[PDB]
């Protein structure tokens, strides 16, 4: 709640950095040119961005889940390249919802928490959210 550097507090948020800062920390170098904003002034938007997405990774991760399962299906019934082949790709299948597990997991984790919880490095999963659905 209170900046390690200066001992002011941490009430600031970057939009360049995405980072929560103070008002000493704004004064830095490291944030010259940038803009700040009271975290309360900036909630809002990210708590709407992040609940939106977090709809579309539930609706992509169901829908991996039906195809890794269907995947599995065909295993028993295949040719042996094939089996390989269709095991390899239950894996991989495996790998993107695990992914998607972790991003949905820290998703929640920012909507029911603070507003630094939320704010804080969001513009990395946001980049991840917006590579996920690409
Ligand atoms: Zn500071
Ligand atoms: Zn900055």
């Amino acid at each position: 709640d209170h900046c390690a550097r200066h001992g002011e507090k941490l009430l600031l948020f970057c939009q360049e950095d995405s980072k929560v800062i103070c008002w000493l920390c704004e004064r830095s170098q490291e944030h010259r040119g940038h803009h700040t904003f009271l975290m309360e002034e900036v909630a809002q938007e990210y708590h709407v961005k992040l609940q939106t997405a977090l709809e579309m990774l539930r609706q992509k991760q169901q829908e991996a889940e039906t195809e890794r399962n269907q995947v599995a299906k065909r295993v028993p019934k295949a040719p042996p390249e094939e089996k390989e082949a269709l095991i390899a790709r239950g894996k991989a299948l495996g790998e993107q919802t695990q992914y998607m597990r972790e991003l949905i997991s820290e998703l929640e984790h920012r909507l029911q928490g603070s507003m630094m919880d939320l704010l804080q490095g969001v513009d990395g999963i946001i980049k991840r959210i917006e590579n996920m659905t690409l």
